[PDB]
């Protein structure tokens, strides 16, 4: 038994909720939360730009000194850093942006970042501001991830598009 609460099951492993991932992270306190990173760590908007700001910028802080030790992340890859006021830990994973015109086949390599960790609060990898269809993001989660995952969608009328269109 876990803390999620409100969450449509999908699968076995796969939960969804029409939520701000933000204000989810500061009421479950999870163990992992899924940042929407790029490979530089810049948390300008989107996802990362979100949970940057209600960390006070102290994620950003964080990931500079990250990136000046080890420098840049790949597309597909991940790192482990705090997760500060949101969680005990942040799992940066860097899904291809199309915006940039990186490999979509790099979709699965994110996803499978998440099975790492046996429980994650997550945001669809690649969606939004990175330019996939979150349809598509969706399966690829669901066809990859093994771990308990509980997505979260900020935008109810896409959160209703992705449960009605689910197979
Ligand atoms: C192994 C495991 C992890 C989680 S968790 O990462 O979401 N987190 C862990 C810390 C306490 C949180 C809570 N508010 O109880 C839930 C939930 N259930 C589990 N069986």
């Amino acid at each position: 038994v876990n803390s999620f609460s409100g969450y449509l099951k999908l699968t076995d492993n796969v939960y969804i909720k029409n939520a701000d991932i933000v204000e989810e992270a500061k009421k479950v306190k999870p163990t992992v939360v899924v940042n929407a990173a790029n490979v530089y760590l810049k948390h300008g908007g989107g996802v990362a730009g979100a949970l940057n700001k209600a960390t006070n910028n102290a994620m950003q802080v964080e990931s500079d000194d990250y990136i000046a030790t080890n420098g840049p992340l790949k597309v597909g890859g991940s790192c482990v850093l705090s997760g500060h006021n949101l969680a005990k830990h942040c799992l940066h994973v860097v899904g291809p942006n199309v915006n940039k015109g990186e490999d979509i086949q790099l979709l699965k390599s994110a996803y499978e970042n998440f099975n790492q960790h046996e429980v994650l609060l997550a945001p669809l990898l690649s969606a939004g501001i990175f330019g996939a269809d979150p349809i598509h993001s969706l399966r690829v989660c669901v066809d990859t991830v093994r771990t308990n995952v509980y997505l979260a969608v900020f935008d109810k009328n896409l959160y209703d598009k992705l449960v009605s269109s689910f197979l």
